[PDB]
C-alpha cells in the first residue's frame, strides 16, 4: 500500500487525492458529519473509479491540540523517456525504467503531457502514485 503523508483538514479541498478506505482517491465532496461534526471526504478511486468515502480523524496530540487529519499518498516524481499508445516510459531519480506506466485519463493530463513533451522532454515530469503494486502518473510538472 502507498506510503502516506499527514495532511491537516483545513488544508484539504476539493480536487486533492487523499487515501480513502485505503484507495487512493479524488475528492469530489468535503461535508461535515451531522453526528460527529468532522469532515467527510467522498472521493473516486485513481485505479478504479469506484466511490468511497472517509471520516477525518481527530487526534489530541497535545494539550488543547485537536487536529483533523486524512492520510495523502506520497508522490514520486518520474522522468518522462517516450510517450506510447495512452502509456509512457518513465525513469526514476534512480534510472530505473518503467516501460508502460500508466497515465491516469483525468483532467486532459495525456494531451497536457503530450504537449508538454513535444517542446522538451528532458524538463517533463510525472507525478506518480503507487498503491499495492500499481503505479499510474496522475499530474505533470515542467522543471
Amino acid at each position: 500500500a502507498s506510503q502516506t503523508v499527514t495532511i491537516p483538514c483545513h488544508h484539504i479541498r476539493l480536487g486533492d487525492i487523499l487515501i480513502l478506505q485505503g484507495r487512493p482517491c479524488q475528492v469530489i465532496r468535503i461535508s461535515t458529519s451531522a453526528a460527529t461534526g468532522q469532515h467527510r471526504y467522498l472521493g473516486v478511486d485513481l485505479f478504479t473509479k469506484q466511490l468511497h468515502e472517509e471520516s477525518s480523524f481527530v487526534s489530541n496530540p497535545a494539550p488543547s491540540v485537536v487536529v483533523q487529519t486524512m492520510l495523502g499518498p506520497v508522490f514520486k516524481q518520474y522522468r518522462v523517456l517516450d510517450m506510447q499508445d495512452g502509456s509512457i516510459v518513465a525513469m526514476t531519480e534512480t534510472g530505473d525504467v518503467k516501460q508502460n506506466l500508466p497515465v491516469i485519463d483525468q483532467s486532459s493530463l495525456w494531451n497536457r503531457l503530450q504537449k508538454a513533451f513535444e517542446s522538451g522532454r528532458g524538463s517533463v515530469r510525472v507525478l506518480v502514485v503507487s498503491d499495492h503494486g500499481r503505479e499510474m502518473a496522475v499530474d505533470m510538472k515542467v522543471v
